[PDB]
């Protein structure tokens, strides 16, 4: 539970991507996590945990459309920090038959902050990807694959970031 998390939960998505400017939309569209983009402009970047577990379908109500029906998924709610400083908010959503391999790892990453970095011996893809918008804020939500397996990613972008 958390005012970023609330926000992000409230974004309202297109299906077709709006034509922004090119500077927003290549961190919109960028084909990854924002922890390294973020780093990129000369910050330590850090995860605070808001809310990690094991829900069933009722607790993902925005997802479970995009994702396989099953008894359990496992929930990941974190702000991403630059020196200290929330820049964005994330909400991840695994369902628990994507937790195999090296993909169980998922469950156990804690405060290390999601990237293709970690995907050392797994294909990353993206089939699917939306932005979104909340009072002013831009947020954007992805299904991405590991060895084909499903989860979803959703990110709130917030104005700390640089994309304001």
């Amino acid at each position: 539970s958390h005012p970023a998390l609330t926000q992000l939960r409230a974004l309202r998505y297109s299906k077709e991507i709006p034509a922004l400017d090119p500077q927003l939309l290549d961190w919109l569209l960028l084909e990854d996590s924002m922890t390294k983009r973020f780093e990129q402009q000369g910050k330590t970047v850090s995860v605070t945990m808001i809310r990690e577990g094991f829900v069933e379908q009722n607790e993902i109500p925005e997802e479970l459309p995009l994702l396989p029906k099953e008894s359990r998924y496992w929930l990941r709610e974190i702000l991403l920090c630059a020196d200290g400083e929330p820049w964005l908010a994330g909400r991840t959503v695994v369902p628990v038959s994507t937790l195999s391999g090296p993909e169980l790892a998922l469950q156990k990453l804690g405060k290390t902050p999601l990237g293709r970095y970690l995907f050392t011996s797994s294909t990353l893809t993206r089939d699917f990807i939306e932005i979104g918008r909340d009072a002013g804020l831009w947020g954007r939500r992805s299904r991405l694959r590991l060895s084909g397996k499903p989860l979803l990613l959703t990110e709130l972008f917030l104005p700390a970031s640089p994309l304001y």
